[PDB]
């Protein structure tokens, strides 16, 4: 495999689906990718086994434990957390006092690079700033100015160390907050710039769903059809579907597994609370079509009791669940677009989920 | 299989080899048994593939959540838990205002007994005292006759059960405190009422491994040669491979699991604590011979990452290799004994471990 090829194989209005070929395997997308360093309460082969392809990593967090140095001594965090597959690794923009140079806490456009090596990470973000929620325009476009010149940095030091050059790919975050020009300004200079994949950042910071489409409605179509289109953060199986429908090729979020130890559950009739009272002697599985090893061999009831009790085990069959059932909707949506029938599927989803 | 069959394959000295056939499964002795309705952070499968061939279940614990009479409705704690092979349950007798009756905390001989068949246990224990430590001889006693009292209840409550007394085993549990007549006492009560295996009882309750011995060396040949002993509680693998060569051929300690979890992982070389930063960097496994799937993926590096951070996949982690390495030891002492080398296996056992 290359470094990184993005192929596009199906369309369906703005929606697209395909394939990232990089040196540690292939990624569909669109694509949902766990958050972990650990995915947490699964081993990375049940991961795995939920059909993720990729899974994400932190600058911020293994900044601080183990600490990034500590990481490449034992190997990289491939090797340490048993994972072989690609990760990609969020700058630490979002997760002090601030300044051009960085952010102290010190962590600068250079360092935040620096770490996702040391890491190994497969996809590197750029070091950006996400923008709070609301913000006016003075501040949205200062704060979006400084994330392209940061942007710059971020490229110049990538481009500057051989070995992840060569071996890793590099994504640019288009800020703005909900403001259209803001936001082509964004577009353009990353473009200038030149990134492996572009993305859609400063969302889901409290905005609402309706606002977050519109603005994906005119932010997506400013990016470089031909790379991948991020969405971080995003987020509930609804606006998934409906960011695919906007141009939207990959996903993070930590709800699948946040949601799972604290009780709910995703189905396709919508996420139940397994907690409470009317699920103690439900003997039915989680999810009535779920494909998942939980829903073929537990039932509502047993996992109402392990949550209640307080049991890991409840937090570990919780979690797979969740995230197979993420990996199935992604999996649903691909064949979709495939087949020309997604805007069918999405009204679909709706009509049940809701 | 038959509904209970204990074979003896082979002896060394007090030490004995063999096989307990039920109608869930066959047995190993000697066997250690995983305490749970769940093995703190295993799936059962996972359970199963360190090793164990059958597993603890509480009374007291179920009885209270989720109920043991909802787990009946639910079809059976196998059914529940999704283990099925044999499962064992102890009676309450050891974890309110004490009677003749019972305790209230109701818990007789007679709630004990049915709780056990509506778990649907295939091995049953009797309702006991478990005697306090220390005790004078005068207090020791007066508990003991009262458990042989409601061992006779208990034996009398089991075979009034048709389906409990055709599907199931009943074991007796001895006690006495320390002291040799008491044992005696008991052992020949015991006889009397008829059980399908003998629990030595009322150790493990802070007399210190010199005393649980001296006690050992007296009271096991007290019981039946011909029927299953199980030391009840116990323990550290140094207790173990002494009260095997006593002549115990069953235990169960909640040592593994717990242990496991704060950061304590059983070695040939003795027990270390994970979390000590002398680890942070050490590549590798938790053992240098353990076949666990743990050992053969993970570093001592990285499971102490997990421990310092709380995460659940340490707990996963760490509860995987305590629980196998545990079944390790079960089996290297049934091949010794079969094999007329166990002495040797457990003065070498000691000298490695210590
Ligand atoms: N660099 C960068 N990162 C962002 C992130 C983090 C994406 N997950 C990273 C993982 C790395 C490890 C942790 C997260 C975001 N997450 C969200 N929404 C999350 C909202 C949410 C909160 C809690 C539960 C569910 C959703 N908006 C984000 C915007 C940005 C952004 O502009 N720039
Ligand atoms: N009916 C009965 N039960 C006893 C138990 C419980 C055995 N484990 C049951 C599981 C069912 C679910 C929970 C336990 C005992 N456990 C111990 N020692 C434990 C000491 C220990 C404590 C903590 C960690 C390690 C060892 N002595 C015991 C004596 C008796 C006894 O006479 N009668
Ligand atoms: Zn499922
Ligand atoms: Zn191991």
């Amino acid at each position: 495999r290359p470094r990184f090829s993005f192929s596009i194989a199906a369309r369906e209005g703005k929606a697209r689906t395909g394939t990232i070929e990089m040196k540690r395997g292939v990624i569909r997308t669109p694509a949902f990718m766990p958050v972990g360093a650990t995915v947490k309460a699964l081993k990375p082969e049940t991961v795995r086994a939920t059909g993720a392809d990729i899974i994400l990593g932190n600058t911020y967090h293994l900044m601080l434990r183990p600490g990034a140095e500590r990481i490449a001594k034992l190997g990289g965090l491939h090797s340490f957390m048993g994972w072989d597959r690609p990760i990609l690794t969020d700058s630490g923009g979002y997760q002090t006092k601030q300044s051009e140079e960085g952010v102290t806490f010190m962590l600068s456009p250079e360092r935040s690079i620096e770490i996702q090596h040391l890491l190994g990470s497969d996809i590197v973000m750029a070091f950006d700033e996400c923008t709070p929620y609301p913000a006016t325009p003075s501040r949205a476009a200062s704060s979006m100015e400084r994330s392209m010149r940061w942007a710059k940095r971020s490229r110049d030091a990538f481009d500057s160390r051989k070995e992840q050059a060569e071996n890793a790919a590099l994504f640019g975050i288009q800020q703005g907050s909900v403001f259209e020009n803001l936001r082509q300004q964004s577009a353009d200079a990353l473009a200038e710039i030149g990134f492996d994949g572009y993305a859609v950042g400063g969302l889901a910071v409290g905005e609402g769903q309706d606002e977050m489409f519109r603005v994906l409605d005119f932010s997506v179509p400013m990016l470089p059809d031909d790379k991948p289109h991020y969405l971080m953060g995003v987020g509930k199986p609804d606006d998934i579907v409906g960011a695919v429908e906007r141009g939207i090729d990959m996903f993070d979020c930590v709800l699948p597994t946040r949601s799972g130890r604290n009780g709910q559950a995703f189905t396709w009739d919508g996420p139940i609370n397994i907690r409470n009272a009317r699920f103690s002697e439900d003997l039915k599985p989680l999810d009535s079509e779920c494909h998942c090893a939980v829903c073929q061999k537990w039932s509502r009831a047993y996992i109402h009791h392990l949550i209640r009790a307080g049991e890991i085990l409840g937090a570990m069959l919780m979690t797979e669940h969740n995230i197979a059932f993420y990996q199935q909707l992604m999996q649903k949506i691909r064949d979709s677009i495939s087949e020309g029938r997604f805007s069918q599927f999405a009204q679909d989803f709706r009509a049940r989920y809701f």
